[PDB]
């Protein structure tokens, strides 16, 4: 697919069968995911972004799949607006940015 | 170009006569610089994202070339973890998320 920034690039994800929206952020290292209880090990991290740092826990290994393709990697839940994919997940997409 | 992302999107930009880095980054509506003297007038603005708001001056109608390609738009100036280029002058460069 091809996606203009006129809008915000937000997408539907599937993780553990269900569907959200996402945004596509090639400025994120990290995907930050809402609040939700995820079975499965977490570490306490911090993370940085404009305003400052929020607390999020770390969970290794999600399959999480973007517009029918699948990646599996590092997702921290915390109290994000919105959902974010980050480039850990991006690259496995196999996104790029064009101009 | 075509950019991966498995390294950080940085580019080099002219902004005011100066050289600057800057993220390419889909997750943002609009551009943030860091703390410069840029020629213009400008009003206060508050912006937010993970961690909360902030507060940023705004100067309108600024021409910046990123990769050589020039845009003339909003360019807000604050203290940001990191140069970001937002969708305001992505879209005017022609730039889109490809997978
Ligand atoms: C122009 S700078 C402000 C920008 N925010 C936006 O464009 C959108 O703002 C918002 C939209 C909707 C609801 C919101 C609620 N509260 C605050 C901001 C909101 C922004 O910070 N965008 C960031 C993503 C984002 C969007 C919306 C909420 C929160 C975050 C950015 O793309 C990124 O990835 N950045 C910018 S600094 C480092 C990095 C970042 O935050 N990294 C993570 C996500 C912490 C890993």
């Amino acid at each position: 697919p091809q996606i203009t920034l006129w809008q915000r690039p937000l997408v539907t994800i599937k993780i553990g069968g269900q569907l959200k929206e996402a945004l596509l952020d090639t400025g994120a290292d990290d995907t930050v995911l809402e609040e939700m209880s995820l079975p499965g090990r977490w570490k306490p991290k911090m993370i940085g972004g404009i305003g400052g740092f929020i607390k999020v826990r770390q969970y290794d290994q999600i399959l999480i799949e973007i517009c029918g393709h699948k990646a599996i990697g590092t997702v921290l839940v915390g109290p994000t607006p919105v959902n974010i994919i980050g480039r850990n997940l991006l690259t496995q997409i196999g996104c790029t940015l064009n101009f």
